[PDB]
């Protein structure tokens, strides 16, 4: 009867979980926290709040949700890309193992979800906030799924520039839109002008493309290691080169771009060969730089504020988010 | 001018997503569906519905939620245990790759979350439903995290039976409870079945752990040994050897688990320690029978509200 008594108690209570247990499974997450970036994201949220006027406490919870989603996304991204370093340091999966890191990142997606409850007690607003959360986590995973598919099954699908931009709207725009949409739903301010969603989609596009561009340009210049080549990613410049070489009939160059991506190599000279093919042969680096400038000018020349509601500064430090 | 026009259209619309895109992202998921198991789960849900009485379209959605979470959690589990097989079939990550399979399984957790908002339009109840989903997903991940931590940090921590049980309550009980709590919250009818479903969860996992070794003893690849899992019979063996001072046997068990071996002969060596030195396989068989009897001898219906047939077939949930 003593075992029966014991089982009886176990099953009539909530599952036992200790603060010691909590710390053990938080290791992969605690490790990525040590990296900087938190204040730059906080800074963009703060600037956007000059329009939305959420009270300090509410804004802090939006910020916590964003940090959990963002950091958990990176933990997963690094396992998905086989990345050995992030912000200059060893990637969590290489320390704690892939199993713990997947589970912990996934665990934090649900802690983020739980925080949404803390934003309001109003039932109609709550429903809306969780919908926004749900929609953008679905968008996020769709774009990421496509990015991974193209890369890992290359050359099955060679994306065009239009496909790439749609993938980024889902993958990168997800977190930017999730944050803005939560703020717009919670805003006490009557009408603070048109929605900023178009503006935030544009920031996400500039962000990803610049990210892609700098990963190669920094290596060309010195700084980095063009780890995107090692990963075989269909980045903005790679997408332009692949489509450029096809439409120009440069058969050998097109096949060599593909061969190098498929090697998943860490040879610096081989990565530099490809980078210089994009520099001199397909003019993909210059095309990309100009594309970025054009995107940034869409905001810098937005005199009638159809996009815009400090923000210029953020744009120049977008790589630091 | 035209570049800008195109960017304007892009940022002013919802992100573009086609059914062809949906199909590429779904492949790792469609693959595990080829696996049977659905019929058995639906039955348990149908049987529990004789007590809950949810209309059938609502019950269909609950069933859809269970299938997404369960199948997705299995896709992730195989990656976490590095399993090559699932029901005699190649696991998805070995076909579609670890990256696509992780993203697709996580995507499906959110497709499941979205189905929840379709269970009702009543706002108070909707909130309760999402809270249930959230809580149990949190419990599920805590339990999985502890299970993995023990295995990957062995031999830093050797769990006790009580620790193993709390882990199971989180890990395995999570989905059983999530399903039942949703069904009880929606019942249009007038004692809770959670204790019973928790007990089903514990029987489920201990029997799963038991058959993994017992199927191999009688022929089963005993993959749990290769993975180095702190399974119920191994927890019993490690603590029995510790307790009895059997220092070398204690260390030989750890050594074999730490080898991550596929060698049949070495895996049998582990099973002979369990069968001849600690009698852990027998002890486990007895433990499961005692849990099952709590239900068999529940004449007052303290736990209960066919279920017995399901319990002896629980091994295919
Ligand atoms: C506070 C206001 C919002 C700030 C959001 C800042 C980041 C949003 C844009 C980047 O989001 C992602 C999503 C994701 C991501 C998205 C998912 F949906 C899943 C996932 F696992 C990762 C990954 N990454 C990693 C990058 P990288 O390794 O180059 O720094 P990349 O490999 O995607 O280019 C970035
Ligand atoms: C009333 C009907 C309710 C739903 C019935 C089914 C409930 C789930 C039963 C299985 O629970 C799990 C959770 C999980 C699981 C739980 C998590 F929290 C995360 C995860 F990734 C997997 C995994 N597994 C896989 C097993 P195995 O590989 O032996 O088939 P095991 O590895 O637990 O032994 C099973």
């Amino acid at each position: 009867n003593k075992m029966e008594a014991k089982i009886d108690e176990l099953i009539n209570n909530d599952p036992v979980w200790s603060s010691q247990n909590e710390s053990l499974i938080s290791k992969p997450y605690n490790h990525i926290l040590l990296k900087p970036g938190k204040n730059f994201r906080l800074n963009l949220i703060v600037q956007i709040n000059r329009v939305m006027n959420l009270p300090k406490d509410q804004l802090a919870i939006v910020s916590q949700i964003v940090e959990l989603l963002h950091n958990s996304s990176l933990l997963i991204d690094d396992i998905e890309d086989n990345a050995p370093l992030r912000r200059g340091q060893t990637t969590s999966h290489l320390i704690f193992g892939v199993p713990s890191t997947i589970n912990t990142a996934n665990y934090m997606y649900f802690r983020a979800m739980q925080l949404v409850s803390q934003l309001t007690t109003k039932e109609p607003l709550y429903h809306n906030l969780i919908t926004i959360f749900n929609e953008e986590l679905i968008n996020l995973h769709r774009g990421q799924g496509l990015d991974i598919y193209w890369r890992d099954f290359l050359p099955e699908i060679i994306p065009t520039q239009e496909m790439y931009l749609n993938m980024v709207m889902n993958k990168t725009g997800g977190l930017f839109r999730l944050t803005l949409r939560l703020m717009e739903a919670l805003s006490p301010s009557s009408h603070h002008g048109h929605s900023l969603v178009p503006f935030i989609n544009l920031l996400g596009i500039i962000y990803q493309i610049r990210d892609d561009y700098l990963n190669l340009k920094d290596f060309q210049m010195s700084k980095g290691f063009a780890e995107d080549i090692t990963e075989g990613k269909l980045s903005f410049p790679i997408v332009h080169a692949l489509n450029f070489t096809k439409t120009k009939g440069q058969t050998e160059q097109h096949n060599e771009i593909l061969r190098i991506l498929l090697l998943r190599t860490s040879d610096k000279d081989i990565k530099l060969k490809l980078i210089q093919i994009l520099e001199f042969d397909t003019n993909s680096l210059a095309y990309t730089k100009n594309f970025i400038n054009q995107l940034v000018n869409m905001i810098k020349n937005d005199n009638e504020n159809k996009y815009l509601p400090e923000l210029l500064y953020i744009i120049d430090h977008l790589s630091e988010l």
